[PDB]
């Protein structure tokens, strides 16, 4: 008999993550821009985790911008921690806001990680 | 008191690493120049993933080229399916090639997963 196999490493993911989260400060592809705040930003990793965000490039394609004033400065950049990490940071002063946020940015799997916590 | 929470989604890095793996045809910032072949390719995954390729970047800064002829094409194309996936595919007459790419690319779980199987 002749034997081929496919072996899969399932912490690969997390650690390619982790590798990608060193580079948020040259990897930087485009601009956040959030009130009047500009986010330096990984292009393909935003469009990845973000349906929202992978339709506004489609269609709207010299430094590149993805604007988004629905969403305050903080509550983003605890989504971008979310984004390179998996963990989303939780008060209850913040979790309407991150919830709204998530739907907005139609993040699926956020937004049922913070309704399992009410 | 007062509490703030961290939740934690283990399956988020798999799930974003799925939603990059449908990018690989826009996105791709450079080209893996193996053998005379030419492979589009996201340039902070594969920095990300390969420490190699990180120190290659910053050494060797129109499209942008990533020189590599010390590993041939079916073999690379093979690890760039592990990088988008944590699944690598081996034979008999492949597992010693890929261990000396993953060697090569200083992947350094990859060639533990490869010498497991040995």
């Amino acid at each position: 008999y002749f034997q081929s196999m496919a072996v899969s490493d399932p912490q690969h993911a997390a650690r390619l993550l982790r590798a990608l989260s060193s580079f948020r400060e040259r990897f930087c592809d485009a601009h956040l821009v959030l009130d009047g705040e500009e986010i330096p930003v990984q292009k393909n990793i935003l469009a990845a985790a973000s349906p929202y965000i992978r339709t506004k490039l489609n269609y709207n394609p010299s430094t590149y911008k993805i604007e988004l004033e629905g969403i305050s400065v903080m509550v983003m950049r605890e989504i971008l921690d979310y984004i390179f990490s998996g963990q989303i940071r939780l008060n209850e002063d913040t979790i309407q806001d991150v919830v709204q946020a998530a739907d907005l940015l139609l993040l699926t799997d956020l937004k049922t990680l913070c309704c399992e916590f009410l």
